[PDB]
């Protein structure tokens, strides 16, 4: 049965958690909230630089970067030299809306997480990483 | 940093394998393909009893199963009381398909579970479960 696919049930406890998310933070996706922490981590951070925080192609962050400054929660800057390359900084209300989504996010994490005990959540994170090498 | 949340690094191995599932089965994602193997283990299934397989909203199984009978791999039946009740099938074209597709989608699995020894893999679905109650 799919129950017993180690990967099919990956996808089940992803998508409770992504709809919990979306519950919570309806105007803030996970991609999205990840990509605004790496920003606020490292201001001015490099464009390309950010598809490893929205775990996703070229194209699909281009498109959520342009939302994403066209509703008011990021700008950016080019580069003089290669205009394509370009640079990203929160918006005074995009720090506002990271401030507010921080915790919710680490609440609807712990709705899951807090079902384990320290050890196991340490041992997860282990095995997800060996997976991926 | 992101990489020390559990469910951030959760989502980089969810699309690690999702792009290798897409790379090697283009054409049958793994919605769809939980789907047809739902279908092939309980004939006639109840549409809305798929949305379990599918990890999805009703809408989503419907405009899914829509492009799937639209594509020849599938065929639906109506309750005569009420026809929103509808009954899945996979084509012959269906079975065919998934049956190629099984190998596949095993051996992308293979990829990422072949990193850990038996009782890993035990233990990450036990975790798994445990954070889904």
């Amino acid at each position: 049965a799919l129950r017993n696919k180690a990967f099919h049930q990956l996808r089940q406890l992803f998508q409770q958690h992504t709809a919990r998310w979306q519950h919570e933070l309806p105007d803030l996706t996970k991609p999205q909230y990840a990509v605004m922490r790496a920003i606020a981590d490292k201001p001015g951070i490099e464009q390309v630089a950010l598809i490893e925080a929205a775990v996703s192609t070229k194209a699909t962050l281009a498109e959520m970067l342009a939302r994403m400054e066209n509703r008011g929660l990021v700008r950016r800057e080019h580069d003089a030299a290669d205009k394509r390359r370009r640079f990203v900084w929160l918006t005074a209300e995009g720090e506002k809306v990271l401030a507010a989504a921080i915790p919710i996010g680490d609440s609807v994490d712990e709705e899951f997480l807090g079902r384990l005990s320290a050890e196991e959540q340490e041992l997860f994170m282990q095995l997800v990483r060996k997976m991926m090498n």
